[PDB]
């Protein structure tokens, strides 16, 4: 109460001394102020304006600029009044808004302007614009930019008089702070920063951070480590902890902690405890956090718990609480209050006074070019105020710029409420804990048939220590299970044959995982007869009961998630994330197709004529042959088999030879679920022995196939014949290849495009039907794009997938390795090799990560599916040729485009006619419901797994029509057209 | 108001009526009897009413102890689940209830009881139970029963004193009425009574009615012609008018008019005017009407205007207004008031007084066994009461029995309100005209397009519809002799290869010559469709749909004309021709709405920072290979489906219906369809058949025809040739070998004409036609006797003559092949019926029924596609289902059964694409019965349903990452915070 009254009064004095002055961004007399004002009034404009700011620096020609302006804002008559002559004026206004937030474009300019800040009474923390670097070379340039900055400041600082204080050392700012203070972003220091390779990322970042830190120490300066997105939070904490311990006696090292994270109370507490345990001192810059929108979207997309508070006052309350904790611990922890919020600043000031904290233990910081009246008020009241002063160019600084625009204009922004909305001061200065209680209470004021709605199973989350630790443990566990013989499974019984084929670790072929029995035509004949005998009872089973078996199987897989994943790492060479996502997709199919059968399972009345009932409903076809691929050995198999099973068919299942153990997991899961015998039959076998036999058989009514075009087309041809005794015309559900292109338009965001294209091309060694095998790059952006793509590629390592440090590993088997390598030779003769990775020496089916330029549509590697880590780079003269080239193959599965032109995106949506088109992201990793997968042309037959049309393909519709009139009367039904 | 004053008298008379009989209830409402209890719970519980009434209907066919016991449990549950109120007991109660409404089971017993009624002071009008006869012999039995009855009464009437009256002849009832009075039901006199053959029906009925009336006049009696369902109303009026004019001086001939008909105000005026014109007198029995539930349902099933009033008080108001009109005309029109309604009766009594009507001009009539206190009431006040006294067996009387039961228990029933509902007397006796206004005023309390409704079937109750066909057949004959060219890329292309098309019922009548496309022309059409495809694909789905709606309006305007062409070109009967055209219109209307439904991309998934849209794309060029049997409908269905989904079409019509194929050209042209979107290429299959199917630019084949051709196309289409963009999509409807199962408890009066239509409708030239009838052992001999007796009544001949049931088959080849099958069939089983055919030209095959057929027989397996019906004898219900499922087809099926267990088994196990319960297995309508099957009958595509258009397209997904530099637009359906 009493402290809170002091805080409120301090805040009132603050607003009083501000004298009504508005920060420049809220100055309606300025163009910037007008543009932000309209963005705040009109959400559609805000979206257009911020997106235009983002794309602006890549509008490097007059044509690009004129066209983009028209497409984002409309013609001159239809755009707002505050908005060729037009190109020049708008360019000037955007340029000036960007310069608003930086102290310079270069090191020498920054240094000049920093001395100007000192004369106005301001300290600085200098930052070089950049984040999320794309290569080792770029990380080196960023690093050397700091070294150059430090050399320059080293020369200058001796001539700088220390900013005024009340005591201490006259050569230091305010008597105590080092005059040179810099901030560094960890993700700018290493382009593959990923907690999936936790130690690898820590070391690579720490190594460059150390070089910078040594130079900082050399001039008695301060180094602060910025905090970035939640994905890197633990990595960054570890870098700080390690670096601190190597130089335990050096006081001027800081770390950012974000009060908007639910983790932060524990993290702050742990860090303080850690500092005590090691008897070192630390420094914390407490912020709220800059990535709120991003964290909420990212967690939502992956069914992760949202790592940030979601009521704005909760972050404010957390800040006051955590700042009090830091101030109390001022002996061990130096404090930088980083906030533009007058309530927050006032709370810190009164808490510090109440605890009599020495002034050398806390200072205040704000962002350069923002909240100008607040900055001046702090200078007047506290005296110790530091500006975060970045420098550099618009492209690497674009994230920063957009974050500032977002920060100032958000509905919940303290600055917007104060300086745009004329919000009441009492409300603004209210204790946010009160606000929290009131908001939470206001906020305290679906599925079908008892089932929760569909949601995709949450992705593995390597920000968690337990998830990181799970893989090595489960891989070892799997290693105790090697060397078994896997029999056929037919009508609930194991059937052994004497033709065994070993399955091996593609990254270590001498490691034999097991031996697989092969079915001959006799055993396949037996599986078909078993399925046919089980069919009548299974068909007569209630759809909701059939769905329940899928639900139980899903729960069985969920309880074995990491175990099932580890099997794939070893048997087929999946990377950890790839393995896990394979299993979660299996679970999704089970959960989704169960719900879909429940939805489609109730007969629907059709028509509304009285005296008549028509019910429309579906019947299964009979026995389904399911011929599964090796590249998604649990997901796609389970997808195809469970769809066929849930719709009332019985299945004869042929796993791919090299992933037959994963195929055995379907036996384990369906057994665990209690599935009646004969409904699922497991029959691996040699295609050359029983492949045609399975497909030609008269008792097969349906064939679900996922694999190569040559095989799919053969199956389609053979299946069309009706043999004697054959009950139905065979239904084909087929997913075949792709030759997938991603287009890189002139205006593409290259920082997004590059890592997305690399992942699309080389994720899982390129062994996906959706993989990017052609990247088609617009003439004017080509050299910039390919230099960055190649440079990022050179940073990646090729090696065993059980080691998370490797980006990709060996391909499926010896035949694939030989085939892919020959294609790379073919490609190297057609075009010109741009990159060819090292591979480890010794055993393993390794193919280099390979990038080839100069490719044209008439070349073999622009047409034929390689199914491996071979990327063709094609140079298009204009957007029209890029589309024509994207459409130049016989396939139409997936595709992508990086572009920020509304016109080019619309042209792409219309003409780039693949089954799944991706805009501004990778073209792989389709999720159930979100991205139903499949295409036409030579890529398939227009069936889409994971979508609402899929189960229909496994059934035939029936209608029963009843005349309900007997002797002149009929019951009246609710949906009848009557009188 | 004068009207307020007269109403006061009516209400006061009603009140005294109610007071005198106060206490007394009709037998049916006596809750102390079994009759009363069953009715009581029926009135309380609508679910029980349906069970009981349906049970009464099935009861007489429960002829063994097993059938009886099982049905009892199936209709009413187990011994503990059913109400307190065995087989021998329940049999006796239901039998007692049926006897409540009859004066006897035999003529002798009837005559005895009628004499007993006279001595109680009641006149009678005697009826022989029965309606909707199934044969000429049954019609003769019925006619002779009246004759036998009349001969008996001729002998008895001499000894009868007239019922007491006020003056006149003591030998006449009340001094003036003839002692003998019978009523006859017209539809009991002719098994094929149908306004489609209006003249033939009138004459057939008139000839038997005359034979009866002559006997009636011979004893100076009265003949009343009952009125039946709306379908036969005009026929019945015309029979009455003709008979009346033949015996213009004989006064004892009456007709019933139904006040529940909207037509009745006009019908009554016309009849009164017709009588004045001809200077005859008439007699009208005015009733409300007995077929209300039926007329309402039937009208709605066919998109016809409901012929009855639908607010109950509107019928009461109609009755009082029409009664007044009759009484005003008492000098020319004798009046029988037939109602159990005290308000209605009281109104007629005061009106007869107000208008000073002589007593010999009106009498009162009620139904035997009903409304006993109202009956006694009338006898006491008016004295002139006549009971409608039917006699006969329960099976032909079942319609009458169920109508009585419905009558007494209905919600709006006056009897129910008065004697079970304890309703306020003031509300019961209020002027129905006031009730009408109250009820009407009480009822006052997808994107521009009307919802889908099927196009109204032709309605031969209308004189204009009856006149339309001869007019339009004649108009079509003035346009014969033309040469029809190909239609490619908007241009007519002639070739030198011509095939003539002729009238199958008269092959010397050539309708035209058709140009045949060679492979060069087919190639050109395919090239044209391919060239038009990009722009058509990019045309908005709503815009595409608009062409179909325009084409529908074009056809709707040409309905009778388009029908006429089919009558002459492929031997369609009038109804069959019209139905073919309305189905085409339905497809157009339905597929337009479907494309509009499917045409919008839909967001899928709910993750923020992401938009996934799911939508459809056309395939490219579609080959449409159409059949002759449904020449406009199925052609238009496949073609418009392909076109509305953004494909372009190369269309090959069947050779013998090439002119109907040209109609598609005309309709799409009138709609303004872009050139090349639809191309018309008749040609010889042996020249361009495989060429069309094999062509690398074809992406989809829609085929409807024989299994053999269908399976060939599926084989060839599976190959991917050089330059072929897609795996070809097959949409295919092939044949069936369809069975109807006649269960032990089947209603044979429904089943027989339904089976006959199913098998011989359009000469059996439907993929849905019944070619096997599977009859349960114990009912076999009875079913076949009735089936054959009805068949023998039908005539085979030219479809342009509506008197004929069926006519010539499609062409010479069809004729030859069907005849070979008939001979094979005759060797396998035993012929039960083989109709005559006209001598002279025409592709005539006899209506043929063959017995002793088993599943191993060729005609039990192979689709004949002609008028040849196999009858098979199943030993029990399980073998029946087994046999139904014994072919390689699964298109349609039927079952006539009233057993919940057996119907349940059939729904589950009789796995055809379209299963029909208790009706014919043909005539599938758009939306109501989406049509198609699997096995060898098809590939699981159902034309006319909500899954069909999907087959003509491929789905596409666009996914957009909407986040830039850490922010994204929040969308409405985003999962968020
Ligand atoms: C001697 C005799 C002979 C008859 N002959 C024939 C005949 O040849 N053909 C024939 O069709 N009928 C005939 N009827 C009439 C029929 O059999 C019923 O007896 C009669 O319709 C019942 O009318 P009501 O005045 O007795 O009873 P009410 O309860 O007054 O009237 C019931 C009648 O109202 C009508 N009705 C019920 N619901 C509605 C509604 N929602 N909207 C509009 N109207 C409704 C029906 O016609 C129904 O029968 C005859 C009746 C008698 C007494
Ligand atoms: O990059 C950002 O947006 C914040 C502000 C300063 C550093 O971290
Ligand atoms: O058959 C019937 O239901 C009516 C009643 C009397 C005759 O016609």
């Amino acid at each position: 109460s009493e402290l809170n009254t002091k805080i409120v009064n301090r805040g009132k004095e603050f607003f009083g001394s501000i004298s009504g002055e508005k920060p420049s961004l809220f100055n309606k007399g300025a163009w910037m102020g007008k543009a932000m004002d309209w963005s705040m009034q009109n959400e559609q404009f805000k979206i257009q304006m911020f997106r235009f700011v983002d794309v602006f620096p890549s509008l490097t020609t007059s044509k690009l600029l004129t066209e983009h302006i028209r497409e984002y804002f409309g013609n001159e008559q239809d755009m707002p009044a505050f908005m060729a002559v037009l190109n020049k004026v708008l360019t000037s206004n955007i340029e000036e808004m960007a310069r608003q937030f930086i102290v310079g474009e270069t090191t020498k300019e920054a240094v000049k302007n920093l001395e100007k800040l000192r004369k106005d009474g301001f300290a600085a923390v200098v930052d070089v614009l950049g984040e999320a670097t794309l290569s080792e070379e770029e990380a080196e340039v960023y690093t050397n930019t700091y070294l150059e900055l430090l050399e320059a400041l080293k020369k200058e600082q001796g001539s700088w008089k220390g900013l005024p204080g009340k005591g201490g050392d006259p050569g230091l700012d305010w008597g105590h702070a080092p005059k040179v203070n810099i901030a560094v972003k960890p993700t700018a220091l290493f382009c593959l920063a990923n907690p999936q390779d936790f130690e690898g990322s820590v070391v690579a970042i720490l190594d460059r951070m150390r070089r910078i830190f040594k130079k900082v120490m050399e001039l008695n300066g301060f180094l602060c480590i910025d905090m970035e997105s939640y994905r890197h939070k633990e990595i960054i904490l570890e870098v700080f902890r390690r670096l601190k311990l190597e130089y335990r006696d050096y006081p001027h090292l800081g770390i950012v902690l974000q009060a908007y994270l639910k983790d932060n109370d524990k993290d702050l507490d742990d860090l303080l405890a850690w500092a005590k345990e090691h008897k070192v001192q630390i420094s914390v810059r407490l912020v709220k956090g800059a990535y709120w929108d991003y964290e909420t979207v990212k967690a939502k997309q992956n069914d992760w718990e949202v790592p940030v508070w979601t009521i704005k006052a909760e972050s404010d309350a957390a800040y006051e609480r955590q700042a009090r904790k830091i101030l109390e611990n001022h002996q061990i922890c130096h404090f930088a209050c980083a906030s533009h919020n007058i309530r927050t600043i006032s709370a810190v000031m009164e808490m510090a006074r109440e605890l009599n904290v020495p002034e050398d233990r806390y200072e205040f910081q704000v962002l350069y070019g923002m909240a100008e009246p607040v900055r001046k008020g702090i200078l007047k009241v506290a005296g110790r105020i530091r500006l975060y002063a970045p420098y550099g160019n618009m492209v690497p600084g674009m994230g920063y710029l957009v974050r500032r625009l977002l920060e100032n204009t958000a509905n919940e922004s303290f600055l917007r409420q104060s300086f745009a909305e004329d919000a009441q001061i009492e409300r603004l200065l209210e204790d946010p804990a009160v606000t929290v209680e009131r908001e939470r209470a206001a906020r305290a004021a679906k599925g079908l048939g008892g089932l929760p709605p569909f949601n995709n199973e949450a992705m593995v989350d390597f920000t968690r220590a337990d998830h990181r630790a799970a893989f090595p443990k489960h891989i070892a566990q799997v290693r105790t299970q090697l060397g078994k013989t896997y029999p056929l499974f037919i009508n609930g019984k194991e059937v052994r044959t004497n033709d065994l084929i070993p399955t091996v670790n593609p990254n270590k072929p001498s490691e034999v995982l097991g031996q697989i029995c092969q079915a001959g035509t006799t055993e396949v004949g037996d599986a078909i007869a078993a399925a046919k005998a089980a069919f009548p009872a299974w068909r007569d089973t209630d759809p909701r009961t059939r769905a329940e078996y899928l639900l139980k199987a899903a729960q069985a897989a969920r309880k074995r998630l990491f175990e099932l994943s580890a099997w794939q790492v070893l048997e087929i060479g999946k990377q950890w994330d790839q393995a896990y996502a394979d299993v979660t997709e299996a679970i999704d199919f089970l959960e989704y197709y169960a719900r879909e059968m429940i939805r489609l399972g109730q007969p629907q009345r059709v028509g509304h004529a009285p005296g008549e009932l028509n019910h429309y409903f579906y019947e299964p076809k009979g026995v389904a042959a399911v011929i599964a691929p090796w590249n998604f050995p649990l997901a796609i198999s389970m997808g195809m088999a469970s769809a066929a099973i849930v719709t009332g068919n019985c299945v004869v299942f042929k796993p791919s030879g090299i992933t037959s153990i994963i195929g055995w997991h379907l036996v384990e899961l369906f057994r665990e679920a209690g599935l009646p015998e004969g409904v699922f039959n497991f029959t691996p076998g040699r295609g050359s022995v029983m492949g045609d036999y399975l497909v030609d058989h008269p008792d097969i009514s349906l064939i679900a196939f996922t694999g190569s075009m040559e095989t799919g087309l053969r199956i389609i041809e053979r299946a069309a014949k009706v043999h004697p005794g054959q009950a139905n015309v065979k239904k084909i559900i087929s997913e075949m290849g792709g030759k997938n292109a991603i287009i890189i338009d002139d205006d593409a965001d290259l920082d997004e495009a590059v890592p997305h294209v690399l992942y699309s091309a080389f994720g899982f060694q390129g062994q996906k039907c959706s993989a990017c095998s052609r990247v088609i790059v617009l003439d004017a952006v080509y050299d910039k794009f390919i230099e960055r793509l190649v440079s990022m590629a050179k940073a990646t390592k090729v090696g065993p997938s059980e080691d998370p440090a490797n980006y990709m590993g060996a391909v499926a088997d010896d035949k694939a390795m030989k085939s892919i390598k020959e294609y790379a030779e073919i490609g190297k003769r057609e075009g010109h090799v741009l990159y060819e990775s090292p591979v480890p020496a010794g055993e393993g089916y390794f193919v280099p990560m390979t990038i080839i330029g100069g490719i044209k549509p008439e070349h073999r590697i622009a047409q034929e599916e390689i199914f491996g880590p071979v990327l063709a780079v094609m140079r298009a003269k204009d957007f029209d040729q890029a589309i024509e080239w994207a459409n130049s193959t016989q396939f139409a599965l997936t595709g992508g485009i990086f572009s920020r032109s509304p016109e080019h995106l619309a042209k792409a949506r219309r003409e780039f006619r693949v089954g799944n088109l991706y805009i501004n992201r990778n073209n792989t990793g389709a999720l159930v419901e979100r991205q139903p997968f499949g295409g036409a042309r030579m890529s398939g037959v227009g069936t889409k797994a994971g979508g609402p049309d899929y189960l229909l393909h496994f059934m035939d519709p029936r209608v029963v029509t009843e005349n309900t009139m007997r002797r002149g009367f009929a019951p009246i039904e609710e949906d009848d057209d009557w009188v």
